[PDB]
């Protein structure tokens, strides 16, 4: 399976991720980011708000097993993450979280 924690971190030091709900949400809409990876506890609003702005575009998201402390963690800030947006890969095998389609 796709080792999240390292596939993440290897995105964020060899491309382009732009943390939070509102930037996954800008993102989304137009068209900039690739997969949208989203904390299981994102506030229930927001969450709504970021799965409709993904589908509108097309953009796959992936529902992280864990809380936006730990997200946040694992992304090395001494915040909450509660969504992020991949706008490039880098060298990672992040985008796979997405699924085949």
């Amino acid at each position: 399976m796709v080792d999240f924690a390292f596939e993440l971190r290897k995105a964020q030091d060899t491309g382009k991720i732009v943390m939070g709900a509102r930037k996954s949400i800008q993102y989304a809409k137009m068209g900039g980011a690739k997969l949208i990876i989203v904390a299981r506890n994102a506030r229930p609003d927001i969450k709504e708000d970021i799965e409709y702005y993904a589908r509108l575009s097309g953009i796959p998201v992936y529902e992280f097993e864990g809380t936006s402390v730990e997200l946040g963690t694992l992304l090395g800030r001494p915040h909450t993450v509660s969504a992020l947006a991949v706008v490039d890969p880098g060298a990672s095998a992040i985008l796979a979280l997405g699924g085949k389609e």
